[PDB]
C-alpha cells in the first residue's frame, strides 16, 4: 500500500508539487519527526499523503543506511 501510494503520486509527474511533497518526505536527513514538519507542510491533502508514505520508506531505508 505505502509504495503504491508513492507510485500513484510519483507516477503522475505532471503534478509536480505533489510528487515533490513526496520528495520533501524522501530527503530523510532530519532524522527527527517528519509529520510535525509536515504539519507545517500544509500545502494539500495529497501533499501530506505523498510526504507521509515517502517519509516512511525513507525512514526505514535510513534505519538500514
Amino acid at each position: 500500500m505505502l509504495q503504491k501510494k508513492i507510485e500513484e503520486e510519483a507516477a503522475k509527474y505532471k503534478y509536480a508539487m505533489l510528487k515533490k511533497c513526496c520528495y520533501d518526505g524522501a530527503y530523510r536527513n532530519d532524522d527527527e519527526t517528519c509529520e510535525e514538519r509536515a504539519a507545517r507542510i500544509k500545502i494539500g491533502p495529497k501533499c501530506v499523503k505523498a510526504f507521509k508514505d515517502c517519509c516512511y520508506i525513507a525512514n526505514q531505508v535510513r534505519a538500514e543506511q
